[PDB]
């Protein structure tokens, strides 16, 4: 049996990414793959007990899945992931964070302008910003069903409800400078982003929704320092071991 | 601590190995580094009894042996690039030094080393590439690998079968014709790739190649790894070597991360 051989991005990918600080791969996952992805995470949000957060009762989120479920910690590993992750970091890598956020047809929060790595670094001890995240979209990304929404090219100056938050100003300057974009796409494209990379979204008006499971990859070299760490291990992963990729067997 | 972030080939690069079959990079390791895995070999040859072919004509499978070399094999000047070429995670499936010193060496006739890998170790696919580190300069004088540039777009090409394969003999197991090389060298010609010590050699599982005597004042030590993709992964089953002449532990390598000690 055969996994496909590893595809990496073009050079003009990475250009791309590293210059705008998030790319779009369109149609990874195949339908019957995001329906798995998608029953599994229906399963986690239904027993992950305290990973889960909720709708200030409908559970919205859930975290750290990958270690608990046996679905999500081969994907990590996936031939589609992985070396990608390896490629743009330029390292070994390891899951620092997982997540799944729905945001429901007709529902959804605004996510005000944050940099994960602000969060990472201040709160998990990871010292310098060389992670990223991948975006399975569970469902097609629209205008309309709350897409992430970045100032492209900000995570270039470096880090400038939820705990730390982008003021009035030092954002108006980034959106003057830079403007603002959501990147769109079908179900089962990945899209990629920058630790560093300002981001934000809205509501769901839609009649769908807008599922998204984000892993978020870290440098092996770039481990974070455990002794500066707070959080538990389904918020901030603490086994560094760097991943393999996933084979082909018979089951 | 830091190790550079991990490079890769330019997509020129990548492109003039799967073209030629085989792609020399300048200057990978420096001086220092270079003494060190040549003190190493020296070790190796003295301390490693039956691995050791006979002057001291190679050793095999010193990544098991040594930690210096199981270091090596997974080092970031090597294992980010036998990854990307290969398009998986990868292991080794074999490891030599081959001596050839000033002076004297032996003729290598020519072979493809995936013939042997595919009939002896149950390699299934030639999903495998070598890297050979430059211990000394490689010159016209020396007796430097010498290839058939494209000569893999082929596959296995028919030999004549002694009867344990080892690369390490004058006389190999499955040596390439006078005459299926003469059409091959006819057509595509003839290419012995020179560069600098601590130069990295990458060269193609199913490229055919040989060596002549050393006729310089100068040995040519080679440090030879033999990366294979982890799907390909030889069959146990058909296996007819030792572990240290062709790997059984299929585990992926992870690159070396700089530490204290
Ligand atoms: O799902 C969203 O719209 C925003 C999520 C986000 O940026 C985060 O979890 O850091
Ligand atoms: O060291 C040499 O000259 C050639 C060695 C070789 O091609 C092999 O060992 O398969
Ligand atoms: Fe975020
Ligand atoms: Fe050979």
């Amino acid at each position: 049996q055969i996994m496909e051989p590893h595809d990496t991005l073009s050079p003009a990918q990475v250009d791309e990414y590293r210059k705008n600080g998030f790319l779009v791969q369109e149609h990874v996952f195949d339908e019957e793959e995001i329906e798995l992805l998608r029953a599994e995470a229906a399963q986690e949000f239904a027993s992950g007990g305290e990973r889960v957060t909720v709708e200030q009762g409908i559970v919205r989120g859930v975290h750290g899945c990958h270690l608990y479920s046996e679905v999500f910690g081969r994907l990590v590993r996936s031939p589609r992931l992985l070396p990608i992750a390896r490629q743009l970091l330029r390292d070994d890598v390891y899951v620092h964070q997982f997540k799944i956020n729905a945001k429901r047809a007709f529902k959804g929060e605004v996510w005000e302008w944050h940099q994960d790595y602000t969060f990472w670094h201040h709160e998990d001890g990871m010292p310098a910003p060389r992670a990223l995240s991948a975006a399975i979209f569970l469902d097609e990304v629209t205008e309309f069903n709350g897409p992430l929404t970045f100032v492209p090219g900000g995570h270039g100056s470096g880090m400038i409800s939820l705990k730390y938050s982008l003021d009035v100003e030092t954002m108006r300057g980034l959106i003057e400078r830079n403007g603002m974009v959501a990147p769109k796409g079908p179900r089962g494209s990945v899209l990629w982003f920058d630790a560093n990379i300002p981001h934000s979204s809205v509501p769901n008006i839609s009649p769908f929704d807008r599922g998204l499971v984000l892993i978020t990859y870290n440098s092996v070299e770039n481990k974070t320092d455990v002794t500066r760490g707070t959080r538990p291990e389904w918020l901030a992963a603490r086994d560094f071991t760097p991943l393999t990729a996933l084979q082909a067997t018979s089951f």
